[PDB]
């Protein structure tokens, strides 16, 4: 469906494909809980919520 009937090194075009994605969604994810935490930390005072421990 994707590739016809020409393609060489496939792991590439997936490796930078899913590194820009992967990093991207990332970055993302993490600015947005940081700006959040940030600005209702900033708001007054407000604990914080573990993941892990």
């Amino acid at each position: 469906m994707a590739a016809i009937e020409k393609r060489q090194k496939e792991i590439a075009d997936g490796l930078a494909s899913a590194e820009r994605a992967h990093k991207d969604l990332d970055l993302a994810k993490a600015s947005a809980t940081d700006q959040l935490k940030k600005a209702k930390a900033e708001a007054q005072v407000i604990i914080e919520q573990a993941n892990k421990r």
